Formats: structure tokens, sequence, C-alpha cells
């Protein structure tokens, strides 16, 4: 096995819990809707290798959290997840970007950008917009939903390759 260690973040709301929980779910707990960050683990196979993902699911930074900057220096792949109806959530990816860069001190750290909420209609966010923000960091855009499952394994296999390729 090989073993990544993806951090997900992104503003309050966003659906960083859904995602993770739809990923690692083995679904012997009908409903589980955490309230605090924490890890959690899923083996997968990836293009023929079997990986160990331990992902960690990260408050918004609204919350405080005394590990969060070990968070980052541990984390060797970045979900950046905002919600394709919050403007706001949107224009807040750009300090969790900049968080990451000073914790890890570097420009080339391995993220994918990730448009949640996918599935409702009243978005404020256009694809062409992210696309050009994920264009300007020189990462992935992959849009999701937690609650369709459309996109969510794309999300995290493609930051799997992401640190692969690193
Ligand atoms: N329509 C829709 N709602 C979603 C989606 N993902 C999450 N939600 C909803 O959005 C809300 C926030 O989801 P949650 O998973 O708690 O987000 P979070 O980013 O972990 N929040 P927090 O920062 O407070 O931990 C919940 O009501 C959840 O059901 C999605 O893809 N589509
Ligand atoms: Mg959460």
């Amino acid at each position: 096995m090989t073993e990544y260690k993806l951090v997900v973040v992104g503003a309050v709301g966003v659906g960083k819990s859904a995602l993770t929980i739809q990923l690692i779910q083995n679904h012997f707990v009908d409903e589980y809707d955490p309230t605090i960050e924490d890890s959690y683990r899923k083996q997968v196979v990836i293009d023929g290798e079997t990986c160990l993902l331990d992902i960690l699911d990260t408050a918004g930074q609204e919350e405080y959290s005394a590990m969060r900057d070990q968070y980052m220096r541990t984390g060797e792949g970045f979900l950046c997840v905002f919600a394709i109806n919050n403007t706001k959530s949107f224009e807040d990816i750009h300090q969790y970007r900049e968080q990451i860069k000073r914790v890890k001190d570097s420009d080339d750290v391995p993220m994918v950008l990730v448009g949640n909420k996918c599935d409702l209609a009243a978005r404020t966010v256009e694809s062409r917009q992210a696309q050009d923000l994920a264009r300007s960091y020189g990462i992935p855009y992959i849009e999701t939903s937690a609650k369709t499952r459309q996109g969510v394994e794309d999300a995290f296999y493609t930051l799997v390759r992401e640190i692969r390729q690193h």
C-alpha cells in the first residue's frame, strides 16, 4: 500500500464534511454529520495501486484549531472547497491557499479546487470563473455534489494523482 495524507479545507458550510463522509462511509451508520474536525481512512485502488487515504476534514478559518499549522505541515495534498451558490466561499479560497503556502513555504503544493453543491440551480459562481482561478493557481478544477455523488471520487482521486505527479 501507499499512504496519502489529504486535507479538505474551505469556508463554513461549503460541504467539507459531506464530501469526506460520502467518500469514506461504509454505510453501517446511516447518517453521520460530524460537528468537529476529524481524520478518516479509506482504502482504494487508484490506477492499479492500492492506496490508503488519510483524510482530514478541517474546520473553516472561522473556527479555532490548535493543530491547524501541523495539519498543513503533515498534509500532502489539499482539496480547496467552495460552494457554487456561495460567492464569499469562493472569494475565501485565496485565504486558504495563502495559509497553505505560508505554512508549507511552497508555491507548488498539490491541490485541487472543488466547486461543491453543483446539484443546485441557484448558482452564483460560474464554472468559467472557477476554471480561471484554478488556471491561475496551476491546479485542476472539479465540480462536485455530495448529495448526488457527482464528482466526489474524481475530486479525491485527482488529488492523489496530483501528489503522485509532484
Ligand atoms: N445541495 C447540497 N447541499 C450540500 C452539499 N454538500 C453539503 N451540503 C449541505 O450543506 C450544509 C453544510 O455541509 P457540511 O458538510 O456541514 O459542510 P462543512 O463545510 O463541513 N461545514 P463546517 O465548516 O461547519 O464543518 C449541510 O446542510 C449539507 O447537507 C451538496 O453537494 N449539495
Ligand atoms: Mg464540517
